[PDB]
């Protein structure tokens, strides 16, 4: 039984790979110039890491990263993709006269057979909030094909978490559930479901961008080193935090973004999704507290963000947060698989 | 006395204490619409006052008696229960009108007058017209009115109209949601959120608003002071059927009133409607705890029931219904604890 | 089960997950044409419900059952297969109606009812009426209907008409021409342009539009739910012969539908036509691969063939020719994957 | 009852009506200085509470009792005379503390408490510390205090300082001069001007102010709640001799207060001084009838006599004199009828 199928509900995998089979989705991702230009720069400026080397491209989609590795001089690139996009990748490899160097291997990286070990693995394994889609585990799984000296592009990933204040976002989600307070919608009392409705809406992480002035403390960083991490490390991800509050006011939740670094032989190239940086198709992610916490400047906001992988290729998110000085505590559960796209 | 029988002593003490303050008198007198309109009603109907006997109920500083004197009254009995009666007597002497204005200290339900009067003047209107229950004292004073005497004001019109105001609703809704907190300094308050919502939404909101928030033609409820009895004001039932002109959320009902001075020379109107300059009565809005949705052309039907209480005010019951869909709203309000938002 | 034999498990999982969300219930309930017309149809035909036995197929939060209760029904069996069933149960208790509404979690093809019913109520219509294949569940439920029995809705009319929309047509190639460039970061993408075009044209466009784009009076295809059987919906052939009211280029066919509640006291209609206020069903347009020129008074004839698939939707095949000239066009579309264009 | 004999019914009615409102509880609870300081005082002196018996006098919604429970109190009697006692009970039940907090509706002068307590907690301070005459109920409750028990707060310090505020002084006459016109709609109002003036000057002004209007270091009058008897508060004679730090016109006296929680571990201070963040106690200013000129280095002497009355408040008689010149002034004010000037 493949490692992939054992961790993944089939109904989730069918939807997931159908979504990624669409050329329109490829175009959406490729037109992110920050993402595409930073990947090409990371590969081309570290060309010695690719010249005359064997490369594995995990989840290659249309194959763009494999074309970048070929531009950098790779001797051989195995491009693995499990969606039907694999067949379009083959078309581009032929139309670009790279049949001698790029070899598309359709299927899941956990189930294919690669002809040889590789010098470097390249991929775009990052989902929303970094961890969504559980692709990082496939990326890590692929290290079974990596030589001892081998490198990984990207090499590390940093998840950033910071408390924010945004009463408009909070009230927007809060009043959405207010529909269910009605004691007489067309004569029907709906209010018994108001609780369940508010929980539903607040379980959705909010995906959009925000002004960095809504952040109330320096971010906390949590780092995964892809060269050293193992698949199982991502089944349960525990991120403690202790924020030193820089402004007073209501904390409505935690904001999340991530950076990855391509640590090459010639230079390290960073790809950032921080709200201080140009927007990308990852945006940023915010998990709202069902009830905001009040904190004064100089207070400490401490707790834990716990991510439990689930069989729908995503994570159950638990956030418990505490204003230490007063003992005001907030607990929240979020379903990362189904965010609210607000942008 | 009729007054004491219907009034808790603690309420009456505070009430007449409030009206004893000259600053409160100044506040009402500086309302130029109020004072200029009353003077216009009296002076322009001077034939209803020339060489007549007048009763002024709750005269305060006495301004209306001075107006009656300017219009030619022969004798004016000015009745006032608060300590302001002594300041009014001071003004009568300083204005050399001791021969025409006779201040009688006391409650109009309790004092004695030496003769029947031709006309009664008063400012009995509180917030939403009925607050303070002064209209019953005004009506009670008709025991001193000659058989065809007049009353200034003569009639009163209460208007009510549904309104939409998401900001006002959310402001009160959000105040109450402080008690949703599961861990305020470590304490779960949420068990009291319902009670908080009740308390905040029982408060009539006294302020003014742009008329664009009104979603139907107002419905009018008329009290004819020449005809009504005290007891008519103990339980006031106001049915309403609104024909909706706009679609959206009805957050509550807005109230205002006009009074008419029906004199022999002219009728003169004093209006507190939102289409008119602001007065110290403002306008009053009763919020539904949950708004009702309605489309243009639906009818919004229900009843506003006012029951007088012994704190000189009213318990307000509003039941309303979108007839087409059966969406219903029931609400209770304490007119004596208004929220002054202006 | 009849439902499982016609439905891939992967499609059913996602389908019911979707209808488990209160936000989806909320969106449908806030469609005032939808909710208000159903209430009007039921209450104004109160003698079809007074002291009757009712079956509610796919009741969601249960609102149609509450309407049947407002109309005096003695017993209502409300069947719902998604997790929304648990929420309907809460509402039946909180509205003190456990004595009259019995919520039955499950597929109507799999549950058991204790007794036969006088009337079936349902909202089985999807996009283009037929999407979701819920009509078959509605018809299947007739095994529980008494010979006298009625159905609410009683009939459904699907309307087809030819439209001209130059801008909608050209948009497809503007999108696809993203791939028609020789050096996207060094890669020649042009070989995938044809596939990108093909992908866009297979999507029905869910949108509303101005009725002035219609070039001929609509043609109607009627399903009588009192007479139809499930298998009648596996292959739906809709012939058409449009008489062109205007000259121009025909870029596709527009779809909408009405249903009628044929009651003892009156017939009430729910219409999603572009001449009526917009509903959450919108309208649907299927483009032709190549536009067809027709002159006013010409005749545009052909067929729309809908073939049910196991993803709870239809493969759409449309063929059309202008009789006077012979110019012909086709198109194959996947109703399961509409393009939501509404703005 | 002691409370009955010192309080007119009309005043008591309105008083407990006012504190029956949850909006009033919310106002005080949302004062972070008030709420947070009480919490720190109790929590940071946990050895004063662990396994101890506690009396909470005038508990309102019950917050201090929950704090005493957080600190490990074995048992807490929470006494409240307003209808708010019913809401505190609800909160005790919802917080699963029925075993440790017992809510006693009624006046502390009239309830029966089952046993002596180790420590009394309360918030008995009104405007100017003494308004409302709650301190007497707090001291009366020491009939239930074990010998060697403690009081939280332990001491209260009222502060008096001379101030200059020309605009506040002139404002009285600008308001009264409304009456000084010969023909207000034809009526000569001028004979009431002097009465209007007198009315305004009887009112203490509740307001905050810039500390730069203060003309001398405050004089402090200390009540030690562990030693004082309730009779000590019936007549409070506060002598003062101010060493003027600035030259100018003295228009009246400013008042504020501090309280100290003198715990076994530490002492915590709650301050309403104008040098500190504003609280819902604000500050209080009593004008002299006429200003007194004083040079820096002069001494301003006199007395502030607070005479308790049956309206749960005080008559304030202030006499003051510039020693080096003999210039004297005075005023008599009704603390029950303050003018709230804050903007
Ligand atoms: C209402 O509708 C929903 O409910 C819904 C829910 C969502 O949440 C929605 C979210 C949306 N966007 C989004 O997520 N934007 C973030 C940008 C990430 C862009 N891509 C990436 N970096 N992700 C990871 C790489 C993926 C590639 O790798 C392949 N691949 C995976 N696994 C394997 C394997 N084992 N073997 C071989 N190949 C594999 C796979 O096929 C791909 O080609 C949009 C619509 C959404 C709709
Ligand atoms: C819960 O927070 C509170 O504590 C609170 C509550 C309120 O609701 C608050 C409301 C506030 N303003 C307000 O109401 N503005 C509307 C303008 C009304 C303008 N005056 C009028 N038309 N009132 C009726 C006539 C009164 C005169 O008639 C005398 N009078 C009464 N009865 C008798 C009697 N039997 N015999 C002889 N004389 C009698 C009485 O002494 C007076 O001179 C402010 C603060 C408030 C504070
Ligand atoms: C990007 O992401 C996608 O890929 C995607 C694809 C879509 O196309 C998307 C399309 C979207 N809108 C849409 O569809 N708008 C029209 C809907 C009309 C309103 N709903 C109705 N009338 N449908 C039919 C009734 C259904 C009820 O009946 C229940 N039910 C079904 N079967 C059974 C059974 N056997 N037993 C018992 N109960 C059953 C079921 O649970 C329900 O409660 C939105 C998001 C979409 C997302
Ligand atoms: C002239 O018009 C009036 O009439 C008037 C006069 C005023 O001056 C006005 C002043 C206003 N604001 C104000 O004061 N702002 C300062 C913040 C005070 C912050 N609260 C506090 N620390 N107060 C003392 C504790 C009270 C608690 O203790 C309870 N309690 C009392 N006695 C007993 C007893 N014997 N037994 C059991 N429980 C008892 C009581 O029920 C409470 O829960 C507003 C309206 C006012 C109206």
């Amino acid at each position: 039984r493949s490692v992939f199928s054992e961790r993944t509900e089939e109904s989730s995998a069918v939807q997931y790979f159908q979504f990624y089979g669409y050329l329109s989705q490829q175009q959406n991702m490729m037109q992110d110039y920050v993402r595409t230009g930073t990947y090409q720069r990371a590969i081309l400026q570290n060309h010695t890491d690719f010249k005359d080397k064997i490369v594995l491209d995990v989840g290659c989609g249309s194959g763009i990263l494999s074309f970048f590795a070929a531009q950098a001089g790779a001797r051989k690139i195995y491009a693995v993709e499990a969606s039907t996009m694999a067949q379009h990748a083959e078309v581009l490899v032929k139309s670009n006269n790279l049949t001698d160097r790029i070899v598309v291997i359709p299927g899941k990286v956990e189930e294919v057979s690669l002809p040889e070990q590789v010098d470097i693995i390249i991929s775009e394994p990052m989902g929303y909030m970094l961890f969504n889609e559980r692709m990082l585990e496939s990326y890590l799984h692929a290290k079974k094909y990596l030589k001892p000296s081998g490198n990984m592009f990207p090499t590390i990933g940093d998840v950033h978490l910071a408390p924010f204040t945004d009463e408009q976002l909070y009230m927007e989600q809060f009043t959405k559930a207010n529909f269910w307070y009605q004691p007489s919608f067309h004569g029907v009392d709906l209010s018994a479901l108001r609780g369940a409705a508010v929980d539903e809406y607040f379980r959705q992480p909010v995906v959009d961008t925000f002004d960095i002035r809504i952040l109330m403390a320096k971010s906390v960083k949590y780092t995964v080193n892809f060269l050293e991490a193992k698949e199982g490390d991502l089944h349960r991800i525990e991120i403690p935090f202790k924020f030193h509050m820089l402004h007073s006011g209501l904390v409505h939740g935690l904001a999340f973004w991530f950076d990855v670094a391509f640590i090459g032989s010639i230079m390290t190239v960073w790809l950032s999704t921080a709200p201080t940086e140009p927007l990308t198709h990852w945006y940023q992610v915010r998990c709202l507290f069902q009830s905001p916490l009040f904190a004064k400047a100089g207070d400490t906001l401490s707790g834990t963000c716990l991510l439990i992988a689930n069989k729908r290729q995503s994570y159950d998110i638990s956030i418990v947060a505490q204003v230490d000085q007063t003992g005001s505590k907030s607990s929240n559960l979020l379903d990362l698989k189904n965010p609210f796209f607000r942008y």
